[PDB]
């Protein structure tokens, strides 16, 4: 519906062993799969939407996102008490409404099936979704809000890159 939605589920049995499963849909059709442990992560386009050189660039940046994501969970563990095993769910995307002056974009993170933090994209700030203050949540937010990587680069990815991908490829669906 002029939208790209991406889902990443990350199963941590311990800080150093993670299992990934995810997928992306474009206009409500499955277009990408994420699969495998950190030791060997498969990231696939089901439909050849990007040309080889282009997709290879996109794929390298996804792998790099994963490495930094994993580093942040180990850091939270390394600095606060983080109880494993745990499952993290990242749900993110962009939507072009027919009646919209702006894309709607989002990035929502849950832990163990409960709301944890989410991204306020235009101001490029992360917020807690948990009702109670927690050293884990507070420390995570401190990390997410302190660096350009998790603020301004992510805003660009959701507002610019995702939206330009929808405009460029929805007609294929
Ligand atoms: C185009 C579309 C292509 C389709 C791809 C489909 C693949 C299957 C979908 C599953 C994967 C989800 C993808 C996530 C996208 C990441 C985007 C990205 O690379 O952005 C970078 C910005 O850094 C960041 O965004 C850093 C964020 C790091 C932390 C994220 C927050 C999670 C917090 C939870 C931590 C755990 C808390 C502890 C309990 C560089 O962007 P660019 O250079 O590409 O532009
Ligand atoms: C990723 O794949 C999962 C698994 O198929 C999708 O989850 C399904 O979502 C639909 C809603 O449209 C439900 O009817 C199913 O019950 C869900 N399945 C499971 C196992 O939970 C998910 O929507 C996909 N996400 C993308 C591509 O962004
Ligand atoms: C996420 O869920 C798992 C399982 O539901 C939690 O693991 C439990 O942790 C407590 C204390 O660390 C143990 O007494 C239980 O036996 C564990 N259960 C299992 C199945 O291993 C985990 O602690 C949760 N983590 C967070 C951060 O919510
Ligand atoms: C990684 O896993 C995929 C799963 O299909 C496999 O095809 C590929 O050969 C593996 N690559 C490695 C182990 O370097």
């Amino acid at each position: 519906l002029q939208r790209l939605h991406m889902l990443q589920i990350s199963y941590f049995r311990d800080p150093y062993h993670v299992w990934y499963q995810g997928n992306a849909s474009l206009g409500g059709h499955l277009t990408h799969v994420l699969e495998g442990p950190d030791t060997n992560t498969t990231i696939i386009q089901l439909q050849p939407l990007q040309e080889p050189e282009s997709w290879a660039r996109t794929q390298s940046g996804l792998q790099s996102y994963l490495l930094q994501f994993h580093g942040l969970v180990r850091l939270v563990h390394q600095e606060r008490t983080l109880a494993f095993p745990l499952t993290i769910r990242c749900f993110l995307g962009c939507e072009l409404p027919p009646e919209g002056s702006r894309a709607h974009v989002f990035f929502e993170v849950a832990v163990n099936g409960s709301s944890f933090v989410s991204f306020r994209p235009e101001r490029a700030l992360w917020q807690a979704d948990t009702q109670v203050t927690s050293g884990v949540v507070t420390f995570t937010l401190q990390q997410l809000n302190a660096y350009n990587r998790t603020r301004y680069e992510l805003r660009e990815f959701l507002e610019d890159t995702c939206v330009q991908y929808v405009q460029k490829h929805i007609s294929a669906e």
